[PDB]
């Protein structure tokens, strides 16, 4: 996976944005921007992937009563535990459309 | 934040999705859906609201030779640390055009 900077030159990162002149397969290039805020995350300090898809290590997704996500998730030691956790913490109904807040 | 549940009804999660039937500011109804997969994340079997964006709690970002991300982030404790990952991770070229895989 990656690899991109050993077909791309005059990188550059403002912020939280990276952008690059990237090699196309069919000759000539193109410069292309990407923000990295959603998909690195800081964890105490160090600067870490953003945690994989949470339907990838779960199962068993359920509405708990009104506002509640329920679901049976993999630990660390690869065993399926009960978790929960409220929408109501940051999903909104901002009129008649659900947001993430 | 949010609070969703008070004006919405028939709410239902199918896979990492929720959908509800919501309440308009001007009266009327309006169903609507939100994937949750990317802002909820499994950490070790609980789920948790996946982490805000590292520019939030970082500074300082500079690309650090050809492909690694470094920054000065917070720590838990509230200190400013030095921290870097390799972009060349999960960033690639695809065709001349940046993208997360
Ligand atoms: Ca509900
Ligand atoms: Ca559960
Ligand atoms: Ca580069
Ligand atoms: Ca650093």
């Amino acid at each position: 996976l990656g690899k991109f900077s050993q077909t791309c030159y005059n990188s550059a990162i403002q912020g939280s944005v990276l952008t690059s002149t990237c090699e196309r397969t069919n000759g000539g290039y193109n410069t292309s921007s990407i923000d990295l805020n959603s998909v690195i995350e800081n964890v105490d300090g160090s600067l870490k992937w953003q945690s994989p898809n949470f339907i990838e290590t779960c199962r068993n997704t359920q509405l708990a009563g009104s506002s509640e996500l329920a679901a049976e998730c993999k630990t660390r030691a690869q065993q399926f535990v009960s978790t929960k956790i409220n929408l109501d913490d940051h999903i909104a109904n901002i009129d008649g459309t659900l947001k993430y807040e």
